[PDB]
DNA sequence: AATGTATCTT
DNA sequence: AAGATAACATT
């Protein structure tokens, strides 16, 4: 039963996975369950497909693609988002800094819960959906690729924000003639250390948020109100 | 000043 | 698979 695939029903329908692939996903989830007896995996099993519960597949406006979940216990299942009682991590600080600098009426919030963006059509996905406490480069690759390939062919006029070189590698999956693809180095401060001589654009000054909104406005779609967050 | 978060090259 | 890099906001 599709209950074991942990995906929200709208997604289980949209993606329309084959029997073969449903068994490949079920085997991976059972492998992660086994791993949890030994080591600690983030996020918890229940919160793996959290991004699928917030965001409806047909409603997607922007696709933000990260590297992998946070590894200090703050991963929520929705990429780069933290719990409202939880302290905003460095990566999320950099995102809020670029929003402050670019978006006109934006003001950085006290809380880091991006649930509001998902309800607005922002898919916060990572290339790998799990992490060992304190890397799972494991076998998620195929599924996150399947999601991107599925969004790119089924939906029209979406924006794909790729951050870091693990995200950038997904570039050939997106149909450039149908959607907008914007690439930048990862928001993490460590991305300013490695890749100081990088040919890829720096996250600081990338202006992805306004650029995405201009594309949506141009294609007569509703914009993302980035500033619509707690406080 | 010390600390805690990728990218590239081998 | 793993080590050098010497960024930078926050503490």
């Amino acid at each position: 039963d599709d209950r074991d695939l942990l995906l929200a029903p709208k997604w289980i329908s949209f993606l329309s996975l084959s029997s073969f692939l449903k068994q490949k996903l079920l085997s991976l989830l059972r492998q992660i369950r086994e791993l949890r007896l030994t080591t600690t995996v983030y996020p918890p099993q229940d919160k793996l497909m959290w991004w699928s519960h917030c965001c409806d597949p047909e409603d997607i406006k922007v696709v933000i693609l990260g590297q992998d979940p946070y590894h200090k216990g703050q991963a929520t299942g929705l990429a780069f988002s933290v719990d409202p009682q939880c302290q905003v991590p460095p990566s999320l600080r950099s995102i809020f800094r670029e929003l402050e600098a670019s978006v006109p009426n934006f003001s950085t919030p006290s809380h880091g819960c991006l649930d509001s963006w998902a309800r607005q059509g922002v898919l916060l996905l990572n290339t790998v959906l799990t992490v060992e406490k304190g890397s799972h480069e494991l076998g998620w690759d195929w599924f996150t690729s399947f999601i991107i390939s599925s969004i790119s062919s089924k939906l029209e006029h979406c924006v794909f924000l790729l951050w870091g070189r693990k995200a950038i590698d997904r570039t050939p999956l997106i149909n450039a003639q149908k959607h907008l693809v914007l690439t930048a180095q990862h928001p993490s401060p460590l991305a300013s250390l490695g890749g100081r001589h990088s040919r890829w654009p720096r996250f600081q000054g990338c202006n992805h948020f306004n650029l995405a909104n201009d594309y949506l406005t141009r294609h007569r779609r509703e914009t993302v109100d980035w500033g619509l967050l707690e406080q």
